[PDB]
């Protein structure tokens, strides 16, 4: 829409109040003109037709319970755009300030959220397994990272390349959660998963085996479900990334942590300059080693820790 | 694009030559202006970013092997639009001549095709399990029918409503295959599935159990895979629709066939006037009975056969 940029106020899924960038033209729309070519949030109104209607509001105040998911989708897309811009000098997901679009209220009782190739889509959850998925900033940044991967490495969504593609989304979703300093942790989806249980999450990067995912290459899943295990075998890489950042001894292999910032720099370089659509784990290892080499020198502690981490999860 | 409407010639996935509606403006584009607001075909160029580039060609002749999938996607979207218009008086999938967009060459070795909420997407197959999926007119009409369902009943994609949603796509994909008289049968996906084996298909409507899907309500799948069995439990409804059309005795229950045309009229009425997002099998039965009642009278043979068919697959 063409109109005047302004700021409205609302409440997110978890009840927290926040300011959001809106556009005024008769109605107030969830359209942020301050980032790139814009961040636009739509109402899919419980249907599956996309993108639905650009979200319109009569008074710029978004405190209705129906508004919540749209507030967070809108807001966390802006924090993720800021992260990529400030930290990695990337403008939007294609590197040229593409507009970011998200639809909320997709379908009925839909327990998922996804980047479909053109925009973000979020279910509201059934209320038991999940609450509206846009309340989790690691979930929003995980899905928006698939858009970055699709424009850069192009990892296909199956077997080891799809596991890499999932792990990269978990790592950067976690790094964005730390960047916003929203109660950060190494878990995925804990703010929106099972409202009735405290302490759990969908997956864990610090201990993937807690929920039964592999934390070692010898335990990878080799069947056909989940497109060859793309959400399952991503634990192996998740654990490698957690070790590089935080350090630890895993199956007897000791890794000195180098921290989150270096972890984000090595993986972002690996992703944007060396990974290809069909990279597999062993080529991710070589890409991360080469990236850390480029940045810190082949005899740095940073190269050393990237090797140890991959040796500790059995990736040669 | 704005330009002059013209006609080009090409070869489809199966090697068959066909005329296609294109638009000329410097290049020749796969843009058909003769149907509704247009049918547009894009090249995703082996990536997952959508929709990719509107397909452009220098001389209006599409005989390159890379062109094949785009020729059939373009062409079979026009036959499906014609079917809905001529047979059911529906203009495009939303009933108001929405433009139909399809992208081909999605990803690498991708064994599937789908309507994503906004457009059609087709993989090229790996060459062993599938060849480019747009070569199968039942596949193209199956996916385009999900767009019709999304704008009308809105069946959610899970458990019995998602099974209904899949079966409705198989039925109308089959009816479109008969309408184009392209070697018609009651099987799904046989022109593009496993190029090395003759005689098989992904699913069968006349005998779903041939590939292990249920043909009776007592055999339905009750677990969680495939969103509660939406591709599996659709066999039950598929078999009911085949019996209503063709007749037969199934688990001892005898059904007089009333033919394809009446089958399409009853189900299209059921779909557009009585089904809701959460309809389950028993409410599909009541919807089909009511529809046949509306059209042929409560004491017709057509109502009688709809009851027998649902009794024969155990749906009360
Ligand atoms: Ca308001
Ligand atoms: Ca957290
Ligand atoms: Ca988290
Ligand atoms: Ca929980
Ligand atoms: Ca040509
Ligand atoms: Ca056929
Ligand atoms: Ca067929
Ligand atoms: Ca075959
Ligand atoms: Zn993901
Ligand atoms: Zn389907």
């Amino acid at each position: 829409i063409t109109g005047t940029s302004t700021v409205g106020v609302g409440r997110g899924v978890l009840g927290d109040q926040k300011n959001i960038n809106t556009t005024y033209s008769t109605y107030y729309y969830l359209q942020d003109n301050t980032r790139g070519d814009g961040i636009f949030t739509y109402d899919a109104k419980y249907r599956t037709t996309l993108p639905g209607s650009l979200w319109a509001d009569a008074d710029n105040q978004f405190f209705a319970s129906y508004d919540a998911p749209a507030v967070d989708a809108h807001y966390y897309a802006g924090v993720t755009y800021d992260y990529y811009k400030n930290v990695h000098n990337r403008l939007s997901y294609d590197g040229n300030n593409a507009a970011i679009r998200s639809s909320v209220h997709y379908s009925q009782g839909y327990n998922n959220a996804f980047w479909n190739g053109s925009e973000m889509v979020y279910g509201d959850g059934d209320g038991q397994t999940f609450i509206p998925l846009s309340g989790g900033i690691d979930v929003v940044a995980h899905e928006l990272t698939h858009a970055v991967t699709d424009y850069t490495a192009g990892l296909i969504y199956q077997n080891e390349s799809g596991a890499i593609n999932e792990a990269i989304s978990d790592i950067f979703g976690t790094l964005v959660e730390f960047y916003a300093n929203k109660n950060p942790d190494w878990e995925i989806g804990e703010d929106v998963y099972t409202p009735g249980i405290s302490g759990d999450s969908l997956r864990s990067m610090s201990d993937p085996a807690k929920y039964g995912d592999p934390d070692h290459y010898s335990k990878r899943y080799t069947g056909t479900q989940d497109n060859g295990g793309v959400h399952i075998n991503s634990g192996i890489i998740n654990k490698a990334a957690y070790l590089i950042s935080q350090g630890g001894t895993h199956y007897g292999v000791s890794v000195v942590g180098i921290g989150r910032d270096k972890l984000g720099k090595i993986f972002y370089r690996a992703l944007t300059q060396y990974l290809t659509p069909t990279s597999n784990f062993s080529q991710l290892r070589a890409a991360a080693v080469q990236s850390a080499t480029d940045l810190y020198g082949s005899t740095s502690q940073e190269v050393a820790s990237v090797k140890q981490a991959f040796d500790a999860v059995g990736v040669k």
